[PDB]
């Protein structure tokens, strides 16, 4: 049979009352011909792309039609804590919450997802994620590929696994609390190995790693390069040519790739050096989508310059914050042992060369920052507003992968896991790799966040977050 076409999320803008309506609900999807219960925003799975303009406010009405509580966070958007949608931003089942977003950051591809306390991994795994397209006056002048669903397309890449009855097989247990929830099936905007018909010339892909725990590494099947034009928080100063593009959980990159007549190619993901993630079929390059060239000229450009990136400022005298990530050694050892017993040596491929003892020993609070599993009631510190700070995040002490995300900002990486950042990671980022080593970022918070609606800082390996690897902080 033919490949399904790549689903394209609807690009949503405000009504005359300046409102966007998002309904959160459950329905059915089909994978490999089997029905599964799934959750979506304005539909059964995944979500729309909300279009925002810098300097304009919009109001979002969010209707929770689930039978459990949820929250809605705008990952990558710089907004006050009151509308950030972290764990404190509860929307009761059957209820509605509205937020007004005053967009004040450069053009970028952001996304939105639940942030329910202790349950974010399950709610994302069940289907909830959407996109945010921010535009500003600067990016349209570049004449990039811009026809949504034709030469400008979002690519949300996620793994799942399913039980024999067809349902999503999600569990937060001792194994996944240590190494993450991952599966054997790869979805691309919700579809298994779709094709996308693209015109001849440049194709813009807005890539999102929407996996709970799996890192990805994009490349093309015939080794044509990818031209990175933007990261999490917006355009790079100029395109950066790469042959492969690692993408951590929750990160976005936009790339341009050439489309030539008569030569279809796949976007693929290459095996990564992360525990658990190279089990067949991920032990080999895995297709993500087929690009099918169409003999119609694409009008988009790849300009030599994209934007102006300001210099880093002097670092002397800035507040330095230490964030020590950690995992309880016993539950790290027990979850890694369960991974190895289940899959054997292949669970470490590509890597470098039972009774109840009480609540003190519960894996649900085994992962921590600065010695503390996430306490919704006690922000760990008060950060300055309108001030640059240097945050130092260490994963020394274990070897798991921790893509560390800070709400309320787009930062600059100074050191990524002990090395200067790669050029395409040197611009605006909301995520930094921490793995066995130390990262340092330069952050500034432009908006307030009070104790009652604090900003989160956390590992974006969702099962780590849900079992304590998160802190709250206030601003202002
Ligand atoms: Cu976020
Ligand atoms: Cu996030
Ligand atoms: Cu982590
Ligand atoms: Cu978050």
């Amino acid at each position: 049979a033919e490949r399904p076409t790549l689903p394209i999320p609807d690009l949503l803008t405000t009504d005359a009352r300046n409102r966007i309506q998002l309904t959160i609900g459950a329905g059915q999807s089909t994978f490999g011909g089997k029905t599964a219960t799934t959750w979506g925003y304005n539909g059964n799975l995944l979500g729309p792309a909300v279009k925002l303009q810098r300097g304009k406010a919009v109001t979002v009405d969010i209707y929770n039609q689930l039978t459990e509580e949820t929250t809605l966070h705008w990952h990558g958007l710089e907004v006050p804590g009151e509308v950030d949608g972290g764990p404190q931003g509860i929307i009761p089942p059957g209820g509605k919450r509205s937020v007004t977003l005053n967009v004040d950051q450069p053009a970028a591809t952001c996304w939105f997802h639940p942030h329910q306390h202790g349950k974010t991994g399950r709610q994302v795994a069940m289907g909830l994620a959407g996109l945010v397209v921010i535009e500003d006056d600067e990016i349209l002048k570049l004449m990039l590929p811009k026809q949504w669903g034709i030469d400008d397309v979002p690519v949300i890449v996620q793994d799942k696994k399913f039980s024999a009855d067809g349902q999503i097989d999600y569990q937060l247990d001792v194994m996944t609390a240590a190494v993450g929830w991952f599966g054997d099936t790869l979805l691309t905007n919700g579809a298994i190995y779709p094709q996308h018909a693209a015109p001849r010339g440049w194709l813009r892909l807005r890539l999102l790693n929407g996996c709970n725990a799996r890192s990805l590494n994009f490349a093309t099947s015939d080794n044509r390069p990818l031209y990175v034009i933007a990261s999490d928080g917006g355009l790079l100063p100029e395109p950066v040519k790469v042959s492969e593009l690692p993408v951590l959980m929750g990160e976005r990159f936009e790339v341009l790739v050439e489309v030539n007549d008569n030569k279809p190619f796949d976007l693929v993901t290459l095996p990564v050096s992360q525990m658990g993630m190279a089990i067949a079929p991920f032990d080999k390059p895995h297709p993500v989508m087929r690009i099918q060239p169409i003999a119609i000229s694409a009008s988009g450009a790849l300009p030599d310059t994209l934007s102006s990136l300001p210099a880093l400022p002097s670092l002397e005298g800035l507040t330095v914050r230490k964030l020590q990530l950690s995992m309880d050694p016993m539950l790290d050892m027990m979850g890694m042992q369960m991974l190895m017993e289940k899959y054997g040596d292949q669970a470490m491929a590509g890597m470098d060369h039972h009774m109840n003892h009480g609540g003190k020993f519960d894996f649900h609070h085994a992962n921590k920052i600065n010695g503390q599993a996430f306490d919704m009631n006690k922000p760990m510190f008060a950060a300055a507003k309108g001030q640059y700070e240097r945050w130092v995040i260490s994963g020394v002490g274990d070897m798991m992968l921790h893509p560390f995300h800070i709400h309320g900002t787009q930062f600059r990486i100074l050191s990524e896991n002990g090395k200067p950042p790669a050029a395409h990671r040197a611009g605006w980022k909301d995520t930094v790799k921490v793995e066995g080593n130390v990262s340092e970022v330069l952050v500034k918070f432009n908006h307030d966040a009070p104790k009652e609606h604090a900003y989160m800082a956390h590992c974006h390996l969702l099962e780590h977050e849900d079992t304590g690897m998160m802190l709250g902080f206030t601003v202002g």
